[PDB]
């Protein structure tokens, strides 16, 4: 295959990056080094945060929250419609740096940019919104009414495989709730990171906000942990592995803090006798190659009815083999590489041990073209057949490895889709009304999202978005989810001039 | 000087009540927990106790009812809750016995925390055809999307001594239409309230046909409320108790993947203007600091009080706190009942002295009273203590009734020192003025869970989310939408149009 | 054939129940108007009437009332419902009694009408602490926004013979919870059931003490109803009936600036699809089409089945009709109920007759049966009807038990068939199909208030916003937020920061 | 004083049309005349509609309408995102048309185009909501759901006061929630509505959307009822006075249509003994006198206590003597002129109505500077000291005019607010807590808007706008008023397979 040079993809980040309005030689160093997994090698270093860093961060950002927090939201909201703006002004640049540090394809990361843009729109609704309730008191002479107010300085820790998207979801969401914001970005992916913050000061700057509404840390997870701690930090938003979720949960609910944890997926899909073949088998190759297997969305599980599993796996390997790999940059292009080495060992590690606990490789797995960039990790997504949920069916492995399972009864495929401890979404592929409505009843799938005839990713905007389990039980985005980075007041007034006198004695 | 019943005749009508509230009394004694009344401080007969392998299966016993109760109609479910409050009603009198025997809280007060429980059922009733999501539209063609709430699983419900059936009442009303059951760890010191409690709802249960399994009581100490809070099978855990308390139960549910509902310590202030109607102030002052001798988590505990009118607010509290009738709760003369234990009266003398050390000056109350009338109990005078600064001491939770006088300049000043506390349930301003009432509420004001115009610290209602905010531990309870923390959201997209998006247009059919 | 209880018997067990009701009987007899029976087609006795100078009288009473009660805080006015809820369930048998003697409904709907009274009762207990108006983000600096609901007024109650006190119930126990009163203008044809309900809700008032004037009924023809509806002392009238009516009451109270919620007639159709379960859908269609003798609003008329299936549906369902015990109300055994009146039969041989003349097949019943059993009274055999195409008469409410069956080809032909009617209140698909269901409920599927998947066109219940859109009116009861017709939106700004916009920047001080 | 010359205001209005892209020759012709107030000379001729070009409006409207409703609204919501941009983008020209044909001043101009683009802001925050609910049933194996579906054609008539921003609120709402609009602007006001229409065509030809979602249909009353008479227009949304409301109402109602009405106001402020005069001055003025008192919102009627009324009659006075009057595109002119000879005439007849009543004049009333223009009607805000609430203080004349009322306990000052057949809006200026509660008690002020420490006009897109009693009932913009563009579904969904069986008898 044709794949990119190192030379002209830190040329093409560069030029992303002044365009975004990043100052280069402010922002380089040599405590960390920016990467693409396009080709495996380094751009170049950067400055890192030292643990004194976040505490400076946090104090400049609850610095600003005091001020930020008596700005009516709509004025906020204002800010956000700005950054909105700018953020589609550099589409282009922005989708460019997704590309270079997460690897996926050219398609997605303009689509992830969207999503930016898209929450940034419906935060500025939010912004005249937020709504509490005004309802009947007992007491004769008063009112009673429950308000919204700004919590304070929200820490955002996210993931290398939406470096923008899950940022945005927290940061335009918690400015219109008055919030500020301190942003660990992946170690992986700081460059994404930067431009954002950069956008977004303009967008400040043409606005007249505070400065330090929004601020970036960059560094590895020792930064992470400092902000983590921080007294002056009550809303931690962390997304990343299940593994994070044991550690930060606690953490944070040991000082009174609270949390929205967004952590791995292990997400099923149901294919029963009726479901319209065409579609599933598109439906499910998309969303378990999509992004090279790297969303926590992805699609990993597929439980088929006996009747019809030899059609649908022979059917899945063909399409398997017909998937094309390649440069992220060519439109052509529809699996990109894995994001390291790592990662790369760990799918190889899963498949193993798969053909260990009974499993046969149907499609898949192998590395392509090595020799074309040896330092990257491209490879075809693995088709696994499975003669039952073992062990390592039930372990998240980030990588495009799909498991297929066999059913009878629909209550078993509902139980095998919540047999695992992960709880992030599951669909249904169906023409059966009863069946549809039993997958997404009480006794039904036990996700966080749960469709039917649409995928595993099959989510959006105005949806609220998380799961339940091991997934950490945290919402963003769409509905309410708003509500977590506020804290509630309920506010009785009188008017009367009057209190109730216990056993009707008075000290008049 | 009073009269106090005899643990003899509060024992007889401890047994009394919860006869007639069908329990057996012959099953539910033992030798492992004492049974008490702060009345007099006396033993009043031995319980079985629950081990933590009894905690296990209890818990077991609560998950299969919950996989019948998450698919039994929500309406039918409130149709059981409509028939446990009927129960209630019909044995106030006789479930207020019982409160006032083991919380010391007067007879009036008992009398109002079953009716809450009465009302939490009437407002659970109405939420059992509701417990709302949401239709919205969805960028999908040929799509639809919506917002659904389902049943969690076995609530957990650990209890504190002071609210021992409107707390425990809040949650199981609100479960039980939820599609979740309930398995409740009483406070120790009140394990009579909750077996009376569990008897009359297990009536419901039998009467509705419902399943056996929906509510369980386990009785035992701190040890039994761990085993609980461990559990894999408990995927919320209320918990009302001291901020201590907390730091324990918060970081063990999160660390495998539970939630919880969190109700700690209070350290509530009420800020008192240079408009304030004096009358007004001084007899909610009094309600709110003296009230269930102070063992309220809603107790006023801190006053913030204007310099130009600081002197005339002391006299009158002085004055208002000399005149308290301090007494057995079960007379109607009585608006001060005892402290629950000697553990308690210790506590208030220690933060006394200590704030007597720290610049302050004792104005009124702190002295027990009537030792010789019952030996083992603690019936005190509440204390109103005039501080020249927020020390250490003021800034903890003293559960008794303590009064701290502070005063002010600018509304500012106020607001800072009403927020400078590491506790934050609840608030009030007593004011005249507009302005003064608004900022108060404002983002910048008060911040608390609860902030108030004009009713003191303890004015809340079942149709307001009950709870607070910082080392309060953030929890909700009791109304608003409070019954979301007891079910699960989920994000539903259903595709009609037969179609999908392909990725870079290629289809694989 | 048949045995019908007398006139005698039904008169006997009418005053009974009455009197157990706390109805005066010599009260409310009088020369006026006369009370009736569908069983029989007979009078029972005389009654008062009120003139339209009383509905005058009337209305300033409830409007008197209605100045105290909406200070009244709403969690009391909902005390009062749920006491009146209690006497409702303590007299379920004997209300249930006056409503199959005056509507001719069975036995099981009668106490199952009586059930959805204190089921509302319920549901609007737990709104009293609701009634949810919002707060929101103002975009000026220092100031506060929100969004409150206050009471209205004298709420005008219009309603139909065919459900005499549930829709008299969803309108007053929503409207006392939300601090309205109430003017009840009952059918001339059913006025026993009214007085009482009126008698139970007076009993519990007094309980209560709540005011007097919360609740009148005012008995008489359409004459009283149009003084009600007149009336500028009533901001809002809930008015229950056919079509007809809706031309007359909305523009009369539009024109001096009221509101109003029409709940008007009825076509009501069901899609039977090729994967349809038609053991369901028979049994779903015949209760739909056939109960309360086709006399509700919601009465299943129109049946629009795919060609390939239509056949082998017709067959099902002409045995089925030929199957239907007809007979006496109160026997255990009747599934079908007499028509109102001798009217109510004229209309229905009348639009049999031409829609056999307009091409149509006359399946299965139509038939009075057993006349000289009761030669006042109106038992029929449900009619079904093949028809080629849906003209005139089928596009008509005839107020009886008529079931049109129409043929279908494409989902979108049995769309525009449902959707092509004057009336728009309730609609269903039976089908297998996942598709096929959504897009019957999909933007452009059923145009109806109502629109179900395997379940008929009466299916609805008390948390469902029960009403129809186009000729069946708008207007939306019982559920959801229908409260919001019963009260007044306001919108608050507070300003607590001293100042004002500067116009032009001048100031004027 | 210097006014602008007619032939300027010409030259001015047809470039503000030209740039908003409005075709000249297709409009103009000679069946309705343009003017503007400033001078009250005719601009140029118009083309107008026929009752037979309504009925082809609302034909080509409801073609439109039926591809709209299935289009996705977070779609029709992007396309009113680009309209509120080219509303920012023409915000200066469309600003000069209300200027030149309303006569309000240039920062009120300017405001209400800003308040247009703030709506689009908002409904395209809506177009993610429009919330239904889901909701539990007595039913086992059931579901139950109420949703929200566009209603159809939506008729939109509008005043000559606001004549941008109440089309705005209505149909940036009404396209978001899948309905079309058919918009019968005021005669007084077509080339606002024109400039408009324009724009939102483009909007229309850029997002790809349907063409007939907006039409405009010019005209007089006659050209409004065959838009009120029409079968397919389900929702009339009619602004203008009271009398309009006993015509409209009842023929909608007629003909089971729904309408929102939003008619006259007379609104007053109470002046508590406790009010901050300074603050109650500029507040009362400014709401008085703004926009010469031709806002629904006005400030008409003053309620004094009487302990303070002779003070608050003195300042008033002083001020109202010192208002400036001018040309509206002057930028020291506070008021500018009333819309015609017939406005100025209604002013002076409920003056002299109200000396004959008992009362007296103490400020205003009298023409400014006739000879400078004598087509145009430049009036100085009257103000009017009176001894009770007499028939013209009831009656809303459109005119500044402020009538002053003596009280003495709240409670009267509360009737007397209420006592008035209109019910828009009611301020309380006092620095007393409970005063402020009783006012917005369910026992205090009647109205729709019911404010504190602000006046008549204190209301933002974020609320709900309008009035009980005579006003109408109608609701638009904020909170929930979405609704009433909208039928409500409630869908019960069977997936258990089962009927409950009548009498235990079975037909299978």
């Amino acid at each position: 295959a044709a794949i990119s040079g190192t030379d002209e993809i830190r040329a093409r980040a560069e030029q992303a990056l002044t365009r975004c309005g990043v100052d280069l030689t402010a922002v380089k160093g040599d405590a960390l080094t920016a990467r693409t997994p396009l080709t495996g090698a380094d751009l170049f270093g950067l400055r890192a945060q030292t643990p004194e860093d976040v505490d400076r961060a946090v104090e400049a950002a609850h610095t600003a929250f005091l001020t930020w927090r008596t700005t009516p939201a709509p004025v906020r909201g204002a800010l956000v419609k700005r950054f909105g703006e700018l953020l589609t002004e550099h589409k282009q640049d922005l989708a460019d740096l997704v590309t270079i540090e997460a690897g996926k394809i050219r398609s997605e990361a303009l689509g992830e940019v969207q999503e930016m843009i898209d929450i940034c729109d419906f935060a500025v609704g939010l912004s005249r919104q937020l709504y509490g309730r005004t309802m009947p008191t007992e007491r004769p002479g008063h009112r009673l009414m429950e308000t919204w107010h700004p919590l304070g300085v929200v820490g955002v820790i996210s993931a290398f495989n939406f470096p923008v998207a899950v940022w945005a979801w927290n940061a335009a969401v918690a400015l219109v709730c008055g919030d500020t914001v301190v942003w660990k970005p992946s170690e992986l992916t700081p460059l994404t990171a930067l431009a954002c913050a950069a956008l977004l000061d303009l967008a400040i700057a043409d606005a007249g906000a505070p400065k330090g509404l929004n601020q970036v840390v960059v560094g590895a997870a020792d930064v992470g942990e400092r902000l983590v701690d921080s007294p002056r930090v009550p809303l931690v938003s962390a997304t990343g592995s299940t593994r994070m979720g044991r550690a930060v949960g606690p953490r944070v609910a040991a000082r009174f803090g609270r949390t929205i944890l967004e952590l791995g997926g292990n997400n099923a899909a149901v294919v029963t006798p009726s479901a319209d073949l065409d579609l599933t088998v598109n439906a499910a190759v998309f969303a378990a190659a999509g992004t090279a297997g790297q969303r926590c969305t992805t699609l990993r599980r597929l439980i088929v009815h006996e009747d019809i599993a030899d059609t649908v796996v022979e059917r899945l390997t063909a399409a398997f083999e017909r998937l094309p790999i390649g440069d992220p940059f060519q439109d052509t292009t529809l699996v990109g590489p894995l994001v390291n080495e790592a990662a790369f060992g760990r799918m190889r590690e899963a498949v193993e041990r798969a053909t260990a606990e009974g499993g046969t490789l149907c499609a898949g797995g192998e590395r392509q073209f090595p020799d074309a960039a040896p330092g990257a990790y491209y490879v075809r997504p693995a088709l696994v057949r499975m003669p039952a949920q073992t062990a390592v069916v039930r372990e998240e492995t980030f990588a495009p490895i799909l498991y297929v399972l066999t059913y009878r009864d629909l209550d078993e495929a509902i139980r095998l889709n919540n047999e695992v401890p992960q709880g992030l979404s599951a669909g249904i592929f169906t023409a059966d009304q009863s069946e549809a409505e039993r997958f997404l009843a009480p006794d039904g799938a036990d996700c966080g999202i749960a469709n039917v005839n649409i995928g595993t990713s099959g989510a959006e905007i105005g949806g609220a978005f998380g799961g339940e389990k091991e997934t950490g039980g945290g919402r963003e985005s769409g509905s309410d989810a708003w509500r977590a980075y506020m804290r509630r007041a309920t506010n009785t007034v009188n008017y009367s001039g009057r209190v109730t006198l216990a056993q009707g004695v008075d000290f008049s």
